[PDB]
Formats: structure tokens, C-alpha cells, sequence
């Protein structure tokens, strides 16, 4: 079986990748491909198998188990809980699990509500009643919340939309590398700027942790932890809010239902995650030994991508999978992963999305998509499902 080239597709595959994935699931669970970027990885498709592989400790997240080389810039950033296995994963996550529980997150609700209120105020002041939702709300909300939590100064934040329109979605390989180096350079200087200043933000608390005992949180892990916590939502929450609003605006009858009964709101957010969540493939996994998936043997050290998008379109698990239905049973979706690496930010992502979605519906009369779906442009990236821009309008 050849290597299916996804850069060849090309296309087209950016707009709607799903039939490709379903086409593979038909044959079997595991498939060699080459990305638009051009790397040889395995894809794992189909719900049951995707779910199992996410939580299977035969598939490592530690790059020591991978045969793929890292650049120096990549390596500088990889001492984080997501690119670790137990016991390191266990020790790292314990350092911040208390910060991110539902109940600690619930305390942020007034402030999140306040940030959204202000962003929409600003949005609604447009004379023509037209906006790009990505710029006015989807981007600035998550960055503002996570920057306050971690103590990134307001003037420093604009650089991050630049670095992420690079780490996450490049446009040139060397420039993703440059972005990485600059980001790491900056986070290191930010870390140093907290020392001895008695800050109460999370980054200042992590600095003292590391300084009190380097075996509990090394200086590399400290930088890794700042990095992962900061990037995670720039790539994800931004896209859930934009993909989800697009979902709703492009299924007017679901929008109408949600307007008629806002108690449906949490369920609608879940179905935005199921139908078009931002993570289309989970982060890299590395078999620690050959792994046989229904007669396909994945060799030790190869790159394995769990395709969450396909799992979410598996009809035996999610009937009429292509229907966006805000009242669907979404229980068991994979949009936040599964197993020891299950999303730590999930309560915070859900709080930000639920508040943003509610504010839009409540405050934008006759909110509409302001281009046809066919004119929207999705990033070519097959790991992150995200839009370049989301034009909307409302009645002024
Ligand atoms: C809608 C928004 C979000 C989505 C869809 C999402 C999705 C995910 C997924 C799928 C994973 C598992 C990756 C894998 O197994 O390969 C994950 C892990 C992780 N997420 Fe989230 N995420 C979101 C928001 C956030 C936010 C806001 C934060 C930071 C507060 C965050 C921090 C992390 C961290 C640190 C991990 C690694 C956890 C571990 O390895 O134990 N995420 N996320
Ligand atoms: C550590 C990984 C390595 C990948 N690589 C090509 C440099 C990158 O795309 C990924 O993604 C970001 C956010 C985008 C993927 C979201 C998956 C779940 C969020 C957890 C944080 C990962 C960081 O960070």
C-alpha cells in the first residue's frame, strides 16, 4: 500500500478532509501518509481504535522513543507534561492540576464575563454592523484570560498571535523554527523577570517552585510549562469559538433552536466540539515496541497521529455524523483527548466558549455569516482545524 500524499490532494483537502479519512477507515485502522508539510506518519482512524490508542501506554509521547530528530529550537521546548510519560508526566501535571479544576476555574467567571462584555461592546461599535469574529473576539479572549493567569504583560501579547500564526500554522519551515527560538528566548526572559518580585500569578508561583527545588521542576521544565500552558488555547480555544460559531451560523435552524432555549447552550458547545473541534489529529505518539493494529504492524519509534476528526464522524458511535445537532448525545467525544493526557484546560475552555457564545447570541440581533461557507478559508494544517477569518454581520 503506497503512501497517500495529502499535499497532492491538495486542495480541497483543506476545505473538507473528512471523506479522505472515512475512505481510509473503510480499509482499516492504521495508514502511512505524507502531510502537506511532507512528513511520513501513521494515521489512526475510526472511533473505537482512536479512543484506545489515545489511552494505550504502548504509544509514548516522550521524544526519546521517537526515531525522528529534533531541531535545537524544538528540543528547548519539549520538557512539558504533554511530551512526557509517567513518572515525569505525573510529577509535572501535579504541579498545576489544582489551578485548572472546575471549581478554581469557576472563580474566573466574573472576569471572563467582563472581558467578553468589553470585546463585544467594541465589536458592536462598528458603524456598518460587520466584523471579523476571529479578530474581534475568538483570538483576543483566550489570550487575555491565559495572559492574566500566567502574568504575561499586556504589551508583550501581540507577538503571540505572530508566533502562533507560525508555531501552529507556518507558511515556511525556517520561520516556524525562528518563531520557536524567539518564543523560547522571550519566555526565558519573562521567567527571569519574575524572580524575587513576589508576584501572585501562576508563572511567579512556578518560578519559586523551581527555585526552591530544582528536582521538583527543573529550569527546562519551567520553560516547558510556561510554553505549553500559553500556546495550548491560542491554537485551540480560539478555534473552538470560531469553528463553533461558524457551525451555528451555517445551521440556522440550530441557531434558532438555541435562541428559543438558551438552556441548550452547554449541549451546543459539546456538539461544536464533536462536530468541528479544533483538534483534528492528536499530538505525536511513538510505539515503544512494534504494535499490531488488525494485521498492520506499526514499528517502534514511528510517528502515530490519532485522527480525532474521523473518530467524531464514525457513524456507529455518532449516528448521522455529518448532522450538526445541538441536542445530540455527545458523551464520549475525543475533542479533549482521553487517558492520562486528557486536556487539563477543559473547564477553562468550556467557560470561555459558553460565555462567548451566549454573549454573541444575546447581543447580536440577526447575527449572520457574511460570506458563503464556500468562501471561508481554512488553514492547510491537518493537525488544527481553523479559519483564517470569520466575517459576520448583525443588524445595526
Ligand atoms: C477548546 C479548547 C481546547 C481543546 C479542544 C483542547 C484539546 C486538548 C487535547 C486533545 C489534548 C490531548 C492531546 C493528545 O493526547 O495528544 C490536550 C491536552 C492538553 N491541554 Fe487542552 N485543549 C483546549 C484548551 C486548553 C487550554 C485553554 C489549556 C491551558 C489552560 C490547555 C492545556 C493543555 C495541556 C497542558 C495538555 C497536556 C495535558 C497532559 O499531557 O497531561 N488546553 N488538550
Ligand atoms: C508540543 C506540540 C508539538 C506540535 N509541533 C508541530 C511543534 C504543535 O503543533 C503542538 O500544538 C500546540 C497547540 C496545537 C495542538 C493542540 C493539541 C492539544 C493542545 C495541547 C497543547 C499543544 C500545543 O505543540
Amino acid at each position: 500500500p503506497p503512501v497517500l500524499d495529502l499535499g497532492a490532494l491538495g486542495q480541497d483537502f483543506a476545505a473538507d478532509p473528512y471523506p479522505t479519512y472515512a475512505r481510509l477507515r473503510a480499509e482499516g485502522p492504521a495508514h502511512r501518509v505524507r502531510t502537506p508539510e511532507g512528513n511520513e506518519v501513521w494515521l489512526v482512524v475510526g472511533y473505537d481504535r482512536a479512543r484506545a490508542v489515545l489511552a494505550d501506554p504502548r504509544f509514548s509521547k516522550d521524544w526519546r522513543n521517537s526515531t525522528t530528530p529534533l531541531t535545537e529550537a524544538e528540543a528547548a521546548l519539549n520538557h512539558n507534561m504533554l511530551e512526557s510519560d509517567p513518572p515525569r508526566h505525573t510529577r509535572l501535571r501535579k504541579l498545576v492540576a489544582r489551578e485548572f479544576t472546575m471549581r478554581r476555574v469557576e472563580l474566573l467567571r466574573p472576569r471572563v464575563q467582563e472581558i467578553v462584555d468589553g470585546l463585544v461592546d467594541a465589536m458592536l461599535a462598528a458603524p456598518d454592523g460587520r466584523a471579523d469574529l476571529m479578530e474581534s473576539l475568538a483570538w483576543p479572549l483566550p489570550i487575555t484570560v491565559i495572559s492574566e493567569l500566567l502574568g504575561v504583560p499586556e504589551p508583550d501579547r501581540a507577538a503571540f498571535r505572530v508566533w502562533t500564526d507560525a508555531f501552529v500554522f507556518p507558511d515556511d519551515p525556517a520561520q516556524a523554527q525562528t518563531a520557536m527560538a524567539e518564543m523560547s528566548g522571550y519566555l526565558s526572559r519573562l521567567i527571569d523577570s519574575k524572580r524575587g518580585q513576589d508576584g501572585e500569578d501562576l508563572l511567579s508561583a512556578l518560578v519559586r517552585t523551581s527555585d526552591e527545588d530544582g528536582s521538583r521542576l527543573t529550569s527546562e521544565e519551567l520553560l516547558g510549562m510556561a510554553h505549553i500552558l500559553l500556546v495550548a488555547g491560542h491554537e485551540t480555544t480560539v478555534n473552538l469559538i470560531a469553528n463553533g460559531m461558524y457551525a451555528l451560523l451555517s445551521h440556522p435552524d440550530q441557531l434558532a433552536a438555541l435562541r428559543a432555549d438558551m438552556t441548550l447552550l452547554d449541549g451546543a458547545v459539546e456538539e461544536m466540539l464533536r462536530y468541528e473541534g479544533p483538534v483534528e489529529s492528536a499530538t505525536y505518539r511513538f510505539p515503544v515496541e512494534p504494535v499490531d493494529l488488525d494485521g498492520t504492524v506499526i514499528p517502534a519509534g514511528d510517528t502515530v497521529l490519532v485522527v480525532l476528526a474521523d473518530a467524531h464522524r464514525t457513524p456507529e458511535r455518532f449516528p448521522d455524523p455529518h448532522r450538526f445537532d445541538i441536542r445530540r448525545d455527545t458523551a464520549g467525544h475525543l475533542a479533549f483527548g482521553h487517558g492520562i493526557h486528557f486536556c487539563i484546560g477543559a473547564p477553562l475552555a468550556r467557560l470561555e466558549a459558553r460565555i462567548a457564545v451566549r454573549a454573541l447570541l444575546e447581543r447580536c440581533p440577526d447575527l449572520a455569516l457574511d460570506v458563503s461557507p464556500g468562501e471561508l478559508v481554512w488553514y492547510p494544517n491537518p493537525m488544527i482545524r481553523g479559519l483564517k477569518a470569520l466575517p459576520i454581520r448583525w443588524r445595526r
